[PDB]
């Protein structure tokens, strides 16, 4: 796998780790649709909204399996720590009009 998960489930947004990179879901959308990061970075995306909300990667991107995320409801938070470089695409599964990639360097 090119990620490994902190946490299988959600947690608060108040506990969002210290250099953790963070990307806000508000407005129905990921506010950064493409967020460059680097290799060993932990990506914290953060639910802001009633909407439940998750990421979903499609099998053989971030590894042989789906990543399918679980939902976060809102003020709730979920990490991938990034451990290759290359282009993850993900949506969010009940919602796939909303996309966004991670671009780990
Ligand atoms: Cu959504």
């Amino acid at each position: 796998d090119k990620a490994t998960i902190p946490s299988e489930s959600p947690f608060a947004a108040a506990e969002v780790a210290d250099g953790a990179i963070v990307v806000d879901i508000a407005k129905m959308k990921y506010e950064t649709p493409e967020l460059h990061v680097k290799v060993g970075d932990t990506v914290t995306w953060i639910n802001r909204e009633a909407m439940p909300h998750n990421v979903h990667f499609v099998a053989g991107v971030l590894g042989e399996a789906a990543l399918k995320g679980p939902m976060m409801k809102k003020e709730q938070a979920y990490s991938l720590t990034f451990t290759e470089a290359g282009t993850y695409d993900y949506h969010c599964t009940p919602h796939p009009f909303q996309r966004g990639k991670v671009v780990v360097e």
